[PDB]
Protein backbone atom coordinates (compact mmCIF):
# COMPACT_ATOMS: atom_id res chain seq x y z
CA UNK A 1 0.00 0.00 0.00
CA UNK A 2 2.23 2.41 1.34
CA UNK A 3 4.95 2.99 -1.78
CA UNK A 4 4.58 6.30 -2.65
CA UNK A 5 5.56 4.76 -6.50
CA UNK A 6 8.07 6.97 -7.14
CA UNK A 7 10.91 6.82 -9.51
CA UNK A 8 13.80 5.52 -7.09
CA UNK A 9 15.54 8.53 -5.94
CA UNK A 10 12.80 10.82 -5.72
CA UNK A 11 11.59 11.26 -2.09
CA UNK A 12 9.11 14.45 -2.22
CA UNK A 13 5.60 15.20 -4.20
CA UNK A 14 4.04 19.16 -4.25
CA UNK A 15 0.81 20.35 -4.23
CA UNK A 16 0.09 22.28 -7.45
CA UNK A 17 -3.05 23.73 -5.14
CA UNK A 18 -5.46 24.83 -8.30
CA UNK A 19 -2.86 24.62 -11.09
CA UNK A 20 -4.66 24.06 -14.75
CA UNK A 21 -3.72 20.56 -15.87
CA UNK A 22 -1.91 22.02 -18.97
CA UNK A 23 0.50 24.10 -16.88
CA UNK A 24 1.12 20.92 -14.82
CA UNK A 25 2.22 18.98 -17.89
CA UNK A 26 4.41 22.14 -19.06
CA UNK A 27 6.00 22.35 -15.14
CA UNK A 28 6.78 18.64 -15.21
CA UNK A 29 8.70 18.53 -18.10
CA UNK A 30 10.43 22.10 -17.92
CA UNK A 31 10.84 21.83 -13.92
CA UNK A 32 10.11 19.23 -11.15
CA UNK A 33 12.01 16.54 -13.21
CA UNK A 34 15.13 18.12 -13.96
CA UNK A 35 14.89 19.04 -10.34
CA UNK A 36 13.87 15.84 -8.65
CA UNK A 37 10.81 16.31 -7.85
CA UNK A 38 8.95 12.91 -7.35
CA UNK A 39 5.43 13.89 -8.04
CA UNK A 40 2.35 15.97 -8.10
CA UNK A 41 -0.76 16.08 -5.55
CA UNK A 42 -3.48 17.69 -8.06
CA UNK A 43 -6.92 19.20 -7.03
CA UNK A 44 -10.43 17.11 -7.57
CA UNK A 45 -10.07 16.56 -11.31
CA UNK A 46 -14.26 16.11 -11.25
CA UNK A 47 -16.63 17.95 -11.99
CA UNK A 48 -17.82 20.72 -9.27
CA UNK A 49 -20.50 22.77 -8.10
CA UNK A 50 -19.99 26.17 -9.88
CA UNK A 51 -20.15 28.48 -6.96
CA UNK A 52 -20.93 32.37 -7.62
CA UNK A 53 -21.58 33.35 -3.75
CA UNK A 54 -18.37 33.78 -3.15
CA UNK A 55 -17.11 33.93 -6.36
CA UNK A 56 -15.85 30.61 -7.41
CA UNK A 57 -14.26 29.67 -4.08
CA UNK A 58 -11.60 27.52 -3.72
CA UNK A 59 -13.91 24.86 -1.50
CA UNK A 60 -16.17 24.52 -4.81
CA UNK A 61 -14.06 21.62 -5.95
CA UNK A 62 -15.27 19.70 -2.57
CA UNK A 63 -18.25 19.49 -3.48
CA UNK A 64 -18.43 17.22 -6.59
CA UNK A 65 -21.63 17.25 -8.97
CA UNK A 66 -20.76 13.87 -10.87
CA UNK A 67 -17.11 12.28 -11.60
CA UNK A 68 -16.51 13.81 -15.15
CA UNK A 69 -13.22 14.76 -15.96
CA UNK A 70 -14.30 18.57 -16.21
CA UNK A 71 -13.02 21.45 -14.40
CA UNK A 72 -11.77 24.64 -14.64
CA UNK A 73 -8.15 22.89 -14.41
CA UNK A 74 -8.97 21.16 -17.62
CA UNK A 75 -11.21 18.50 -19.32
CA UNK A 76 -10.35 14.63 -19.80
CA UNK A 77 -8.22 15.21 -22.58
CA UNK A 78 -5.93 17.88 -21.37
CA UNK A 79 -5.80 15.46 -17.91
CA UNK A 80 -4.93 12.40 -19.87
CA UNK A 81 -2.42 14.41 -21.52
CA UNK A 82 -0.74 15.68 -18.30
CA UNK A 83 -0.27 12.27 -16.89
CA UNK A 84 1.11 11.16 -19.87
CA UNK A 85 3.60 13.40 -20.39
CA UNK A 86 4.38 13.84 -16.48
CA UNK A 87 5.02 10.19 -16.24
CA UNK A 88 6.88 10.11 -19.37
CA UNK A 89 9.56 11.90 -17.45
CA UNK A 90 9.72 10.28 -14.27
CA UNK A 91 7.01 12.26 -12.19
CA UNK A 92 4.06 10.77 -10.61
CA UNK A 93 0.50 12.14 -10.15
CA UNK A 94 -1.54 11.56 -6.94
CA UNK A 95 -5.64 12.59 -7.17
CA UNK A 96 -7.73 14.30 -4.55
CA UNK A 97 -10.45 11.84 -4.40
CA UNK A 98 -13.50 13.51 -3.05
CA UNK A 99 -15.60 10.42 -1.83
CA UNK A 100 -17.23 11.00 1.16
CA UNK A 101 -19.78 13.54 0.08
CA UNK A 102 -21.23 15.15 -2.76
CA UNK A 103 -21.87 19.06 -2.78
CA UNK A 104 -23.95 20.72 0.00
CA UNK A 105 -27.63 20.11 0.51
CA UNK A 106 -28.48 23.49 0.89
CA UNK A 107 -27.15 24.85 -2.64
CA UNK A 108 -29.81 24.80 -5.10
CA UNK A 109 -30.93 22.71 -7.90
CA UNK A 110 -29.76 23.22 -12.00
CA UNK A 111 -26.59 23.13 -14.20
CA UNK A 112 -24.70 25.54 -12.31
CA UNK A 113 -21.74 22.66 -12.21
CA UNK A 114 -17.68 22.82 -13.94
CA UNK A 115 -19.30 20.98 -17.30
CA UNK A 116 -23.13 21.79 -16.86
CA UNK A 117 -24.43 18.56 -16.02
CA UNK A 118 -27.69 19.02 -13.46
CA UNK A 119 -28.21 17.74 -10.16
CA UNK A 120 -30.68 18.66 -7.59
CA UNK A 121 -29.31 18.69 -4.08
CA UNK A 122 -32.92 18.85 -2.38
CA UNK A 123 -34.25 15.44 -4.22
CA UNK A 124 -30.63 14.04 -4.12
CA UNK A 125 -30.85 13.21 -7.86
CA UNK A 126 -26.87 13.13 -9.42
CA UNK A 127 -28.20 11.81 -12.59
CA UNK A 128 -24.63 12.73 -14.29
CA UNK A 129 -22.90 9.60 -12.18
CA UNK A 130 -26.06 8.25 -11.41
CA UNK A 131 -26.93 8.73 -7.73
CA UNK A 132 -30.40 9.22 -5.78
CA UNK A 133 -31.78 9.76 -2.38
CA UNK A 134 -31.73 5.94 -1.71
CA UNK A 135 -27.56 6.70 -1.72
CA UNK A 136 -27.07 8.79 0.85
CA UNK A 137 -26.86 8.60 4.56
CA UNK A 138 -29.97 10.64 5.68
CA UNK A 139 -31.51 7.45 7.61
CA UNK A 140 -28.58 6.68 9.54
CA UNK A 141 -28.02 9.79 11.18
CA UNK A 142 -29.25 10.52 13.56
CA UNK A 143 -28.95 14.10 14.86
CA UNK A 144 -31.45 16.98 14.98
CA UNK A 145 -29.90 19.24 12.28
CA UNK A 146 -28.51 16.29 9.99
CA UNK A 147 -25.34 16.92 10.37
CA UNK A 148 -21.95 16.30 12.31
CA UNK A 149 -23.14 18.29 16.02
CA UNK A 150 -20.44 15.95 18.41
CA UNK A 151 -17.21 15.16 17.34
CA UNK A 152 -16.93 12.47 20.65
CA UNK A 153 -19.43 10.64 18.58
CA UNK A 154 -17.38 8.59 15.65
CA UNK A 155 -21.03 7.00 14.43
CA UNK A 156 -22.38 11.00 14.20
CA UNK A 157 -18.72 11.58 12.33
CA UNK A 158 -18.82 9.00 10.21
CA UNK A 159 -22.83 9.32 9.20
CA UNK A 160 -23.81 12.82 9.27
CA UNK A 161 -22.93 15.85 7.41
CA UNK A 162 -19.92 17.54 7.21
CA UNK A 163 -21.02 21.03 7.74
CA UNK A 164 -24.04 19.98 5.18
CA UNK A 165 -22.22 18.49 2.47
CA UNK A 166 -24.82 15.13 1.49
CA UNK A 167 -23.22 12.15 3.14
CA UNK A 168 -22.47 9.10 0.69
CA UNK A 169 -23.99 5.99 1.83
CA UNK A 170 -20.21 4.00 1.44
CA UNK A 171 -21.63 0.49 2.53
CA UNK A 172 -23.67 0.14 -0.29
CA UNK A 173 -21.99 -2.11 -3.08
CA UNK A 174 -23.58 0.09 -5.80
CA UNK A 175 -21.92 3.52 -4.15
CA UNK A 176 -18.44 1.78 -3.63
CA UNK A 177 -18.94 0.70 -7.28
CA UNK A 178 -19.49 4.14 -8.41
CA UNK A 179 -16.85 5.25 -7.02
CA UNK A 180 -13.92 2.57 -7.67
CA UNK A 181 -15.41 3.08 -11.17
CA UNK A 182 -14.24 6.68 -11.08
CA UNK A 183 -11.07 5.43 -9.31
CA UNK A 184 -10.13 2.79 -12.00
CA UNK A 185 -10.82 5.38 -14.82
CA UNK A 186 -8.11 7.62 -12.92
CA UNK A 187 -5.51 4.41 -12.40
CA UNK A 188 -6.07 3.32 -16.12
CA UNK A 189 -4.90 6.87 -17.28
CA UNK A 190 -1.74 6.49 -15.02
CA UNK A 191 -2.28 8.08 -11.94
CA UNK A 192 0.01 6.44 -9.17
CA UNK A 193 -1.73 7.25 -6.24
CA UNK A 194 -4.79 8.78 -3.90
CA UNK A 195 -5.26 11.28 -1.28
CA UNK A 196 -8.22 9.98 0.36
CA UNK A 197 -10.35 13.47 1.13
CA UNK A 198 -12.34 13.79 4.96
CA UNK A 199 -11.09 10.26 5.73
CA UNK A 200 -12.39 10.74 9.23
CA UNK A 201 -15.72 10.92 7.89
CA UNK A 202 -15.75 7.44 6.26
CA UNK A 203 -15.39 4.14 8.21
CA UNK A 204 -12.33 2.43 7.57
CA UNK A 205 -13.93 -0.89 6.38
CA UNK A 206 -16.01 1.17 3.67
CA UNK A 207 -12.62 2.62 2.85
CA UNK A 208 -11.17 -0.69 2.62
CA UNK A 209 -13.78 -2.01 0.26
CA UNK A 210 -13.76 0.47 -2.25
CA UNK A 211 -9.83 -0.30 -2.55
CA UNK A 212 -10.45 -3.92 -2.56
CA UNK A 213 -12.31 -2.79 -6.25
CA UNK A 214 -8.94 -1.11 -8.03
CA UNK A 215 -6.77 -2.22 -11.00
CA UNK A 216 -3.33 -2.46 -10.28
CA UNK A 217 -1.05 0.32 -11.88
CA UNK A 218 -0.76 0.91 -15.54
CA UNK A 219 1.32 -1.49 -16.45
CA UNK A 220 3.16 0.85 -19.47
CA UNK A 221 5.27 2.54 -16.62
CA UNK A 222 4.96 0.49 -13.23
CA UNK A 223 5.81 -2.50 -12.64
CA UNK A 224 3.49 -5.46 -12.36
CA UNK A 225 1.43 -6.24 -8.97
CA UNK A 226 1.59 -2.44 -8.28
CA UNK A 227 -0.71 -0.98 -5.96
CA UNK A 228 -1.53 2.84 -6.11
CA UNK A 229 -0.24 4.90 -3.21
CA UNK A 230 -2.69 5.66 -0.36
CA UNK A 231 -2.58 8.26 2.04
CA UNK A 232 -5.83 9.36 3.87
CA UNK A 233 -6.41 12.68 5.41
CA UNK A 234 -7.32 12.50 8.98
CA UNK A 235 -7.00 15.30 11.15
CA UNK A 236 -6.59 14.41 14.22
CA UNK A 237 -4.73 15.93 17.07
CA UNK A 238 -5.58 13.39 19.70
CA UNK A 239 -8.45 13.34 22.30
CA UNK A 240 -10.93 11.99 19.76
CA UNK A 241 -12.76 8.70 19.64
CA UNK A 242 -11.01 8.64 16.43
CA UNK A 243 -7.28 7.62 16.20
CA UNK A 244 -5.49 8.16 12.27
CA UNK A 245 -4.16 4.05 13.33
CA UNK A 246 -7.79 2.82 12.91
CA UNK A 247 -6.64 3.75 8.94
CA UNK A 248 -3.32 2.06 8.68
CA UNK A 249 -4.62 -1.01 7.21
CA UNK A 250 -5.72 1.21 4.00
CA UNK A 251 -2.38 2.88 3.78
CA UNK A 252 -0.64 6.15 4.58
CA UNK A 253 -2.33 9.11 6.59
CA UNK A 254 -1.68 12.50 6.70
CA UNK A 255 -0.09 13.84 9.97
CA UNK A 256 -1.34 16.98 11.21
CA UNK A 257 0.33 17.11 14.66
CA UNK A 258 3.76 17.56 12.55
CA UNK A 259 3.29 21.21 10.84
CA UNK A 260 1.42 22.20 14.03
CA UNK A 261 4.40 21.41 16.38
CA UNK A 262 7.10 22.49 13.88
CA UNK A 263 5.48 25.66 13.87
CA UNK A 264 5.22 26.12 17.80
CA UNK A 265 8.62 25.50 17.97
CA UNK A 266 10.55 27.60 15.18
CA UNK A 267 7.85 30.41 16.22
CA UNK A 268 9.71 29.66 19.91
CA UNK A 269 5.84 29.88 21.43
CA UNK A 270 5.09 27.77 23.91
CA UNK A 271 8.42 28.21 25.65
CA UNK A 272 9.44 25.60 22.76
CA UNK A 273 13.07 25.28 21.04
CA UNK A 274 14.79 23.85 18.92
CA UNK A 275 16.95 21.65 20.93
CA UNK A 276 13.90 20.11 21.65
CA UNK A 277 14.12 18.29 18.31
CA UNK A 278 16.44 15.76 18.82
CA UNK A 279 14.02 13.15 19.15
CA UNK A 280 11.84 14.67 16.60
CA UNK A 281 9.11 11.97 15.16
CA UNK A 282 7.45 9.06 16.84
CA UNK A 283 9.44 10.88 19.90
CA UNK A 284 6.51 13.41 19.81
CA UNK A 285 3.65 10.89 19.64
CA UNK A 286 3.11 11.05 15.89
CA UNK A 287 2.06 7.84 13.78
CA UNK A 288 5.23 5.69 12.32
CA UNK A 289 7.25 7.12 9.94
CA UNK A 290 6.51 4.64 7.48
CA UNK A 291 2.55 5.57 7.91
CA UNK A 292 3.04 9.00 7.86
CA UNK A 293 2.70 11.76 5.20
CA UNK A 294 4.59 15.23 6.68
CA UNK A 295 3.64 18.98 5.23
CA UNK A 296 4.12 22.24 6.89
CA UNK A 297 1.31 23.44 6.06
CA UNK A 298 -1.27 21.74 3.45
CA UNK A 299 -3.90 24.19 1.60
CA UNK A 300 -6.83 24.30 4.19
CA UNK A 301 -4.56 25.68 7.18
CA UNK A 302 -2.46 27.57 5.45
CA UNK A 303 -5.74 30.26 5.40
CA UNK A 304 -5.83 30.37 9.37
CA UNK A 305 -8.38 27.10 8.52
CA UNK A 306 -7.82 23.73 9.42
CA UNK A 307 -5.82 22.56 12.27
CA UNK A 308 -2.77 23.05 13.60
CA UNK A 309 -4.00 27.15 14.39
CA UNK A 310 -2.12 30.21 14.53
CA UNK A 311 1.11 28.24 14.51
CA UNK A 312 0.86 27.32 11.15
CA UNK A 313 3.80 28.54 9.35
CA UNK A 314 3.19 29.82 5.38
CA UNK A 315 4.63 31.61 2.57
CA UNK A 316 3.28 34.48 4.39
CA UNK A 317 5.75 34.03 6.94
CA UNK A 318 8.79 33.33 4.51
CA UNK A 319 11.74 33.30 6.55
CA UNK A 320 10.96 31.09 9.28
CA UNK A 321 8.92 28.68 6.41
CA UNK A 322 11.84 27.97 4.47
CA UNK A 323 13.77 26.94 7.82
CA UNK A 324 10.30 24.92 9.16
CA UNK A 325 10.42 23.35 5.33
CA UNK A 326 14.04 23.19 5.29
CA UNK A 327 14.48 21.31 8.67
CA UNK A 328 11.52 18.62 7.53
CA UNK A 329 13.17 18.10 4.42
CA UNK A 330 16.55 17.13 5.96
CA UNK A 331 14.73 14.99 9.11
CA UNK A 332 14.69 11.59 7.93
CA UNK A 333 11.00 11.23 9.40
CA UNK A 334 7.80 10.22 7.07
CA UNK A 335 7.39 11.01 3.47
CA UNK A 336 7.06 14.72 2.38
CA UNK A 337 5.02 16.66 0.46
CA UNK A 338 5.78 20.72 -0.25
CA UNK A 339 3.20 23.24 -0.67
CA UNK A 340 2.94 25.25 -3.73
CA UNK A 341 -0.08 28.46 -3.61
CA UNK A 342 -1.23 31.33 -5.21
CA UNK A 343 -1.54 34.88 -3.12
CA UNK A 344 -5.06 36.27 -1.99
CA UNK A 345 -6.28 39.59 -0.64
CA UNK A 346 -5.85 38.27 2.33
CA UNK A 347 -8.27 40.58 4.76
CA UNK A 348 -7.95 40.35 8.46
CA UNK A 349 -11.15 41.47 11.08
CA UNK A 350 -11.21 40.67 14.69
CA UNK A 351 -8.04 38.00 13.66
CA UNK A 352 -9.79 36.24 10.89
CA UNK A 353 -9.40 36.72 7.03
CA UNK A 354 -12.82 37.29 5.50
CA UNK A 355 -11.37 36.44 1.97
CA UNK A 356 -9.79 32.98 2.94
CA UNK A 357 -12.40 31.63 0.23
CA UNK A 358 -11.06 33.45 -2.60
CA UNK A 359 -10.08 31.26 -5.34
CA UNK A 360 -7.12 30.86 -7.56
CA UNK A 361 -6.14 33.85 -9.88
CA UNK A 362 -8.57 34.30 -12.13
CA UNK A 363 -9.94 36.70 -14.91
CA UNK A 364 -13.87 36.57 -14.92
CA UNK A 365 -13.56 32.88 -13.40
CA UNK A 366 -11.21 31.69 -16.07
CA UNK A 367 -8.32 30.18 -14.00
CA UNK A 368 -4.86 32.54 -15.32
CA UNK A 369 -2.15 30.63 -16.59
CA UNK A 370 1.33 30.35 -14.62
CA UNK A 371 3.84 32.37 -16.24
CA UNK A 372 7.50 32.15 -15.30
CA UNK A 373 9.68 35.40 -15.09
CA UNK A 374 13.02 35.99 -16.36
CA UNK A 375 14.21 34.69 -12.50
CA UNK A 376 12.85 31.77 -12.57
CA UNK A 377 10.14 32.75 -10.54
CA UNK A 378 6.45 32.83 -11.26
CA UNK A 379 3.39 35.21 -12.10
CA UNK A 380 -0.13 35.45 -12.17
CA UNK A 381 -0.33 35.43 -8.32
CA UNK A 382 1.11 32.57 -7.79
CA UNK A 383 3.64 31.95 -5.24
CA UNK A 384 5.40 29.18 -6.12
CA UNK A 385 7.59 28.17 -3.56
CA UNK A 386 9.08 25.28 -5.29
CA UNK A 387 10.67 27.14 -7.20
CA UNK A 388 12.28 28.95 -3.93
CA UNK A 389 15.37 28.31 -4.30
CA UNK A 390 16.23 27.51 -0.58
CA UNK A 391 13.30 24.76 -0.92
CA UNK A 392 14.08 23.71 -4.30
CA UNK A 393 17.60 22.62 -3.28
CA UNK A 394 16.17 20.91 -0.10
CA UNK A 395 13.84 18.74 -2.04
CA UNK A 396 17.34 17.58 -3.69
CA UNK A 397 19.32 17.38 -0.57
CA UNK A 398 16.39 14.93 0.85
CA UNK A 399 16.98 12.61 -2.42
CA UNK A 400 20.76 12.93 -1.98
CA UNK A 401 20.91 11.60 1.50
CA UNK A 402 18.23 9.55 1.07
CA UNK A 403 18.91 6.14 3.60
CA UNK A 404 21.30 7.74 5.57
CA UNK A 405 21.14 7.36 9.20
CA UNK A 406 20.31 10.72 11.65
CA UNK A 407 24.07 11.50 13.05
CA UNK A 408 26.48 13.77 14.28
CA UNK A 409 23.28 16.10 16.46
CA UNK A 410 24.57 19.45 18.19
CA UNK A 411 22.51 22.23 19.60
CA UNK A 412 23.63 24.72 22.25
CA UNK A 413 20.43 23.93 24.57
CA UNK A 414 18.43 26.99 22.92
CA UNK A 415 17.86 27.75 19.22
CA UNK A 416 21.08 26.85 17.41
CA UNK A 417 21.05 22.97 16.26
CA UNK A 418 22.52 20.87 13.43
CA UNK A 419 22.96 17.02 12.45
CA UNK A 420 23.58 15.03 9.50
CA UNK A 421 22.25 12.72 7.56
CA UNK A 422 25.51 9.27 6.95
CA UNK A 423 28.30 11.42 5.63
CA UNK A 424 26.19 12.44 2.40
CA UNK A 425 24.87 15.57 4.06
CA UNK A 426 24.79 18.28 6.83
CA UNK A 427 22.45 20.84 8.22
CA UNK A 428 23.00 24.10 10.53
CA UNK A 429 20.09 26.12 12.08
CA UNK A 430 20.34 29.56 13.69
CA UNK A 431 17.25 30.85 15.41
CA UNK A 432 18.53 32.25 18.32
CA UNK A 433 18.93 35.91 19.07
CA UNK A 434 22.41 36.06 18.50
CA UNK A 435 25.56 35.04 16.17
CA UNK A 436 26.10 31.62 15.65
CA UNK A 437 29.74 30.76 14.68
CA UNK A 438 31.38 27.56 15.53
CA UNK A 439 33.14 24.37 14.09
CA UNK A 440 31.55 21.27 14.44
CA UNK A 441 31.89 18.02 12.80
CA UNK A 442 29.96 16.93 10.11
CA UNK A 443 30.69 13.45 9.20
CA UNK A 444 31.29 14.29 5.39
CA UNK A 445 34.50 14.14 3.33
CA UNK A 446 37.12 16.54 2.99
CA UNK A 447 36.40 19.27 0.43
CA UNK A 448 34.68 22.39 -1.08
CA UNK A 449 31.08 22.38 -0.66
CA UNK A 450 28.64 24.86 -1.94
CA UNK A 451 26.15 26.25 0.46
CA UNK A 452 22.99 25.41 -1.40
CA UNK A 453 20.59 27.51 0.72
CA UNK A 454 22.43 30.50 -0.28
CA UNK A 455 23.39 29.82 -3.93
CA UNK A 456 23.75 27.02 -5.88
CA UNK A 457 26.65 24.43 -7.50
CA UNK A 458 27.34 25.08 -11.21
CA UNK A 459 29.89 23.57 -12.83
CA UNK A 460 32.94 23.85 -10.24
CA UNK A 461 31.25 27.28 -9.18
CA UNK A 462 29.38 28.02 -6.28
CA UNK A 463 27.09 31.16 -6.56
CA UNK A 464 26.59 31.97 -2.61
CA UNK A 465 28.46 30.69 0.21
CA UNK A 466 31.37 27.86 0.18
CA UNK A 467 32.51 25.28 3.21
CA UNK A 468 35.35 23.87 3.80
CA UNK A 469 35.58 20.66 5.42
CA UNK A 470 38.79 19.57 6.80
CA UNK A 471 40.37 15.88 6.49
CA UNK A 472 38.81 15.07 9.92
CA UNK A 473 35.29 16.14 8.95
CA UNK A 474 35.24 19.67 11.27
CA UNK A 475 33.87 22.63 9.25
CA UNK A 476 33.21 26.17 10.56
CA UNK A 477 29.81 27.33 10.41
CA UNK A 478 29.19 31.29 10.80
CA UNK A 479 25.55 32.54 10.62
CA UNK A 480 24.46 36.00 11.27
CA UNK A 481 21.02 36.09 13.92
CA UNK A 482 20.02 38.60 11.08
CA UNK A 483 20.54 36.76 7.89
CA UNK A 484 18.10 36.80 5.28
CA UNK A 485 18.50 32.63 5.40
CA UNK A 486 19.45 31.44 9.21
CA UNK A 487 20.69 28.37 7.83
CA UNK A 488 23.08 26.71 6.03
CA UNK A 489 23.01 23.12 4.40
CA UNK A 490 25.85 21.23 2.44
CA UNK A 491 25.78 17.46 0.70
CA UNK A 492 27.59 15.37 -1.34
CA UNK A 493 26.39 16.54 -4.93
CA UNK A 494 26.93 20.32 -3.82
CA UNK A 495 30.52 19.42 -3.22
CA UNK A 496 33.65 21.04 -5.59
CA1 LIG B 1 -19.47 10.06 5.82
CL1 LIG C 1 -3.97 17.03 3.29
Amino acid sequence: QYSPNTQQGRTSIVHLFEWRWVDIALECERYLAPKGFGGVQVSPPNENVAIYNPFRPWWERYQPVSYKLCTRSGNEDEFRNMVTRCNNVGVRIYVDAVINHMCGNAVSAGTSSTCGSYFNPGSRDFPAVPYSGWDFNDGKCKTGSGDIENYNDATQVRDCRLTGLLDLALEKDYVRSKIAEYMNHLIDIGVAGFRLDASKHMWPGDIKAILDKLHNLNSNWFPAGSKPFIYQAVIDLGGEPIKSSDYFGNGRVTEFKYGAKLGTVIRKWNGEKMSYLKNWGEGWGFVPSDRALVFVDNHDNQRGHGAGGASILTFWDARLYKMAVGFMLAHPYGFTRVMSSYRWPRQFQNGNDVNDWVGPPNNNGVIKEVTINPDTTCGNDWVCEHRWRQIRNMVIFRNVVDGQPFTNWYDNGSNQVAFGRGNRGFIVFNNDDWSFSLTLQTGLPAGTYCDVISGDKINGNCTGIKIYVSDDGKAHFSISNSAEDPFIAIHAESKL
